[PDB]
């Protein structure tokens, strides 16, 4: 960790931005020092009202003042909030945005032996991107939240000790039972949540391997262990659910109860002060309402500490490269500028080791001399760090050993800005600029005319991809619409090179595109742009070898000869193992509720609950408010009876809470879980009937897969279960609070019939000031951080040609629009924040100011107006929440989009059909009309070009590999898990596709290439190929596979786990079982596939064993690269890129003098 204290972490702030902050916090501290002092004006009114019962003069200037008093508290409120949104939130932009500037200038800085070619320029990236996000966190407004919500709890004990300092006292006193039961409860919610996605650990997640190995599992008839396994599984996460359920009852009613009983006790000790004298009315509710929302917005303040760690250690993290000293300096007074350059590099002993790993040694005594105008090329026998010299030459790792000339001086007495100018750099796959083709070309050189780019394109015949342009000059590589990537590509980099017009040219191997007439091409644009140049080339290939005045070929640490091309073909001095390795080479809610048909007794019993339960705030109100009236009561005597009913009622109130709301959320747990698991079982038995190719797909690989039916499907409760019950519960609590409200009095309710909707959006801009008025800020950012991540991924190329300070003049100038963006964001957020506030405080002023008019009047009366406003006002607190889910009910499909992505899928092979004919027996004849296949991952392949074959019944094959070409795909067409694109598949006198292949699979038998087992015990594993496990033929297939001596030799016997659980067995020996399940079917068509050569075992003790038995009696087909073990008796065939021309025995094969075995014979002498 080491993290950064939280101070410090302003070390980038302009001297304007400290009077931001300061605004901004003390717009907060009023801000949050306003609901007390609502509280003492609400309670001043109230005790206007009740003092002046009898006395309907004052009471009107009474109210007038107030209510004018309420309209200044709301215009304050207006325009303090505004100044808490708009001087926050600015001010984190005006930071992170000056701390980038330096960030990529300090990376781009340090040298580019700092990125050694691996995952440390992966975080990096991700440091930029993300990193920076978490940092502009902790410094937004986030803060003024914190001290917003501390300032208010603060004012609250002010206002409130003053007041009533007893009441103040038992207010306080009595929280710390609600807030142990709150964490108590949080605390028992994590707990279960934790022991329920542990108990999803288990065999819940065999499905992941059952969908990567599914290519083992169609083999076979499959499809039914890997479902009952699953739904096994997953009924103890169904249990543990319910149980979850249950938490979620029990909790949240104890602590209502608790609540209720607290304010039974606290209404029972004011109403015991009143009597005695001490205060009135309207200041023991004012203490208590004070006190109670201070002690409760402590917890609020407190929970912002979260983010605070994590962006006090992402700061720590960017406070890393930013102070750090790179270790090669650019001076240019210690360099002196110098000409007439020659071209002469020369090594004087240059050993050198990376500083990551410096075991290793890579150029151990390296002596080589290059000739001032001359062309010279060093080869590699292979691929042992060939590509050092160039990182040497260009100044990127400093020699610890040995010294580098440049015409006779020294490199390291120059500086590092016009030296870089004579070296034109092309290494492999140079990367371009998501930007302009046009500025491309002036890298080179910044002040550049058109004319030399059109001459430098000519040079390097730079028109194939640029004259017959959509537009012209213009085309963003980076963008997916004109991405002209399309294999190969005219290098820029030539181009750019040329532009320079230096004397030193850098090419590395780059001829790694299928070489074809555009490598030609490029090849001679190549060979025009060498002239003059002191050239070098490193290459495997001996193509462009050949066309080199002098080659330098090393084998370690040194050169081992010089010379020339026909100097090393003569006498094969260290060549001829070069050239022997060289030729070696939405309509879905309702049918969601009708998927839940079963679960009819369970959601009536639910919904009744959900209503019973919605009668508990009304009821409340009303009697907050009838005791509200009840302190005014001039006889004492009645106070006492009317108070203890009111308490009896509370303490009534808490046990139907303790009730109603388990009712309400248990039985709703309990059909969201039965829909999650149904849901999650069809979801599986969908997709894996579904073809082979669907899971070929980049997208759908084996771990987004899972990860979707494992998580995505739980939020299919949280959309059908939780989300139903709370919509329910706040309606129809709106409705039987306005019935109430508008019987007690109706022509004082119609000005807030009126006015509920800017009572709504004020409630609403309070929940959502919680949230943050930010939203999205990866979005806003993203654009600017590809810019970075490209510019440090590229950073070989920007290394040279002086690009940095090109860099950071698109990146400042790039920047500046996030920041128009936020400025607008939050002038907007805080002028509409701080209306809302003022139709809030604004509205409330003229309700109490009517209903005074309307009692002077004496049309209506105390205890009437008072009720009517308090319910109503606590009636419109609910309706936030329906609002906030809102945005998640139309606009389906934001999460839970894969409920019916995958589940309603059409495929286009069925494995049971219903009116395909059944398969009884087979004779085991294989043939191929004109047929041929593309793989839909990428349909570009079209290897397959009217392909055909024939076995005989009752005969083996033993087709070659033929070094790839195709040779595990003929596996995947015998049978279904591809279909044929053209021509009929024949078997058997029946077209494939018409015939039941769930019961013709289970009579043919194929052989896994990698090694893969089944996270269970091998005594079903090798049972797999049959239905019933009984231990006579459980022991016969150990015998036949000869792996009874070694398997039954093991000290724990069969039942051991030998998949990704317990003994994990070496990859060798698995091919043991996979030959032992094989046995256990006995089908008549045996397929074989063996390549990579998976063995690794001289002298098998298991294929030579199980071969014999593989002939005896069944039609098998064998397809492998190499020439071992694979000697075929009926028919041998040879693939030539999807076409085959010779068929026979190896008699007529081995009769050729030549022909195409020839070649093979080639690599069965390799394999000596
Ligand atoms: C944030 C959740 N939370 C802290 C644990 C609660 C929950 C309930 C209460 C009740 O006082 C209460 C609130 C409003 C309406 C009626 C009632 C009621 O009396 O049931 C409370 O004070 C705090
Ligand atoms: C003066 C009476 N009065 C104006 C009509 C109210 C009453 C209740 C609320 C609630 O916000 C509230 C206050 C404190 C604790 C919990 C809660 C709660 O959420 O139930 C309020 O804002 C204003």
């Amino acid at each position: 960790e080491q993290s950064l204290p939280f101070f410090k972490l302003f070390s980038f702030a302009d001297k304007f931005d400290y009077l931001l902050m300061f605004v901004g916090s003390l717009g907060a501290i009023v801000h949050g020092s306003s609901m007390p002092v609502f509280f003492l004006l609400f309670g001043q009114m109230v005790n206007g009202f009740g003092k002046n019962q009898m006395d309907l003069h004052q009471m009107v200037h009474e109210v007038s003042r107030y209510s004018l008093y309420f309209v200044y508290l709301g215009l304050v409120v207006c325009f303090s909030s505004y100044a808490e949104i708009a001087c926050w939130m600015y001010s984190g932009e005006r930071q992170v945005a000056a701390l980038r500037k330096k960030y990529l200038e300090a990376v781009l800085k340090q040298d580019v032996g700092f990125f050694d070619t691996d995952a440390r320029t992966g975080d990096i990236v991700f440091s930029v991107s993300t990193d920076t996000l978490l940092v502009q966190d902790a410094i937004s407004e986030k803060v003024g939240n914190f001290i917003h919500y501390l300032s208010t709890f603060l004012a609250g004990l002010v206002v409130g000790f003053v007041s009533a300092w007893k009441l103040a006292l038992l207010s306080v006193a009595v929280i710390p039972g609600i807030a142990f039961a709150g964490g108590l409860y949080a605390y028992t919610l994590t707990g279960i949540t934790s022991k329920s996605r542990e108990s999803y650990a288990n065999a819940g997640v065999i499905a992941e391997q059952a969908i990567a190995q599914v290519r083992t599992v169609y083999s076979y008839v499959g499809e039914s262990k890997a479902l009952n396994a699953y739904s096994d599984a997953i009924q103890y996460t169904l249990k543990l659910g319910y149980k979850a359920g249950m938490a979620k009852g029990l909790g949240l009613g104890c602590t209502y109860g608790i609540a209720c009983m607290s304010w039974a006790l606290v209404f029972w000790y004011a109403g015991v002060f009143i009597r005695n004298g001490q205060t009135d009315g309207g200041k023991a509710f004012t203490a208590i309402f004070s006190a109670i929302v201070g002690g409760m917005s402590l917890g609020q303040s407190f929970s912002n500490l979260g983010a605070f760690s994590k962006g006090k250690a992402a700061g720590y993290k960017l406070m890393e490269i930013i102070n750090q000293r790179p270790t090669i300096i650019q001076d240019p007074l210690d360099g002196k500028c110098l000409d007439q350059v020659h071209g002469n590099i020369e090594f004087k002993d240059v050993t050198f080791s990376y500083p990551s790993r410096p075991d290793v040694m890579i150029f151990r005594n390296f002596n080589i001399f290059f000739p001032s105008g001359k062309t010279v090329a060093v080869v590699g026998g292979s691929g042992s760090g060939k590509s050092t010299v160039v990182s040497l030459i260009e100044r990127f790792y400093d020699p610890n050993s040995g010294q580098i000339l440049l015409d006779g001086v020294e490199i390291k007495t120059l500086q590092l800005k016009f030296l870089r100018e004579q070296i034109g750099l092309v290494n492999q796959e140079p990367a371009l600029f998501a930007t302009t083709i046009l500025e491309n070309i002036l890298y080179g050189k910044p002040d550049a005319t058109m004319v030399e780019v059109e001459a430098a394109a000519s040079a390097a015949n730079a028109h194939s991809f640029i004259t017959l342009l959509p537009k012209g000059y213009d085309t963003q590589v980076g963008e997916r619409g004109v991405q002209l990537s399309g294999g190969q590509k005219q290098r820029i980099a030539i181009a750019r090179a040329m532009l320079k017009d230096p004397k030193i040219l850098l090419l590395d191997e780059a001829t790694s595109a299928l070489d074809a007439s555009s490598e030609s091409i490029v090849q001679e644009a190549l060979d025009r742009v060498m002239v003059g140049r002191t050239t070098v080339v490193v290459a495997h290939r001996l193509c462009t070898i050949r066309n080199v005045d002098s080659i330098a070929v090393i084998q370690q640490g040194q050169v081992v000869e010089t010379g020339t091309h026909e100097e090393l073909i003569a006498k094969s001095g260290a060549y001829a193992s070069l050239i022997r390795f060289q030729e070696m080479v939405e309509n879905y809610f309702y049918r969601l509720l009708k998927l839940n048909s079963p679960e009819w007794p369970y959601s009536i019993m639910g919904a009744v609950g959900s209503i019973l339960s919605g009668f508990i705030g009304p009821t409340f109100a009303i009697v907050m408010s009838n005791m509200i009236e009840v302190f005014y009561y001039t006889d004492y005597d009645s106070m006492e009876r009317k108070t203890k009913e009111y308490v009896f009622i509370y303490i009534g109130a808490g046990l139907y809470a303790v009730g109603a709301y388990l009712i309400q959320h248990y039985f709703f747990s309990i059909m969201g879980e039965n829909l999650t698991t149904r849901v999650r079982r069809m979801m599986l038995s969908a997709i894996l009937r579904n073809e082979v190719g669907w899971f070929d797909e980049d997208e759908h690989n084996s771990s987004l897969i899972a990860a979707r039916l494992a998580t995505d499907a739980a939020d299919v409760k949280s959309a059908i279960a939780e989300r139903i019950s709370v919509i329910l519960q706040n309606m129809t609590s709106l409705l039987t609070s306005f019935i109430v409200a508008f019987i007690v009095e109706w022509r004082v309710s119609l000005l807030i019939l009126g006015t509920f909707p800017l009572l709504v959006l004020a409630n609403f801009a309070q929940q959502l000031s919680l949230k943050g008025f930010a939203g999205d800020t990866a979005k806003a950012h993203a654009k600017t951080s590809m810019i970075a991540g490209e510019g440090v991924s590229n950073i070989r190329t920007v290394a040279a040609f002086n690009a940095q300070s090109k860099i950071l003049s698109l990146f400042c100038h790039e920047l500046r629009v996030p920041q128009k963006r936020s400025l607008y964001r939050s002038q907007t957020s805080g002028f509409l924040f701080g209306l809302s506030q003022l139709a809030l405080y604004g509205s409330e002023a003229l309700i109490l100011w009517y209903g005074a008019h309307l009692v002077s009047k004496g049309v209506s009366t105390f205890s009437k107006v008072i009720k009517v406003f308090v319910v109503l006002v606590i009636t419109a607190n609910s309706v936030a929440e329906t609002v906030s889910l809102a945005p998640e009910i139309i606009r389906g499909g934001e999460a839970v989009g894969s409920v019916f992505s995958v589940l309603d899928r059409q495929t286009r092979i069925d494995p049971d059909d219903a009116d395909a004919d059944p398969v009884e027996t087979i004779r085991g004849d294989i043939e191929f009309r004109h047929v041929d296949f593309a793989y839909p991952s990428r349909p570009d392949v079209m290897v397959f070009r009217d392909f055909n074959l024939r076995i005989r019944a009752g005969h083996s094959q033993a087709l070659v590999g033929a070094s790839g070409s195709g040779k595990s795909s003929v596996i995947a067409m015998i049978e279904r898990f591809y279909d044929p694109l053209a021509g009929k598949v024949m078997i058997d006198g029946k077209d494939i596709r018409r015939l039941n292949l769930k019961s013709l699979r289970l009579k043919i038998g194929l052989v896994q290439q990698e090694p893969a087992l089944f996270a269970a015990t091998i005594f079903d594993n090798i049972a797999y190929g049959k239905d019933g496990a009984t231990e006579s033929e459980v022991i016969d297939a150990a015998r036949a596979a000869n792996a009874h001596g070694f398997i039954s030799g093991l000290p724990e016997g069969y039942k051991t786990p030998v998949g990704e659980r317990g003994v994990q067995l070496s990859g060798g020996q698995k091919q043991r079982i996979a030959i032992a399940r094989a046995v256990l079917k006995n089908p008549t068509v045996l397929l074989l596939d063996e390549a990579t050569s998976a063995l690794d075992a001289e002298s098998e003790c298991v294929l030579q064993e199980a071969l014999e038995r593989l002939m005896r009696g069944r039609t098998t087909v064998v397809v492998a690269h190499r020439l071992s073990t694979i000697r075929g008796v009926d028919c041998i065939g040879v693939i030539q890129d999807g076409r085959i021309v010779e068929q026979g025995s190896h008699s007529e094969l081995v009769s050729r003098p030549e022909g195409a075995y020839s070649r093979l014979l080639q690599l069965q002498t390799h394999r000596i």
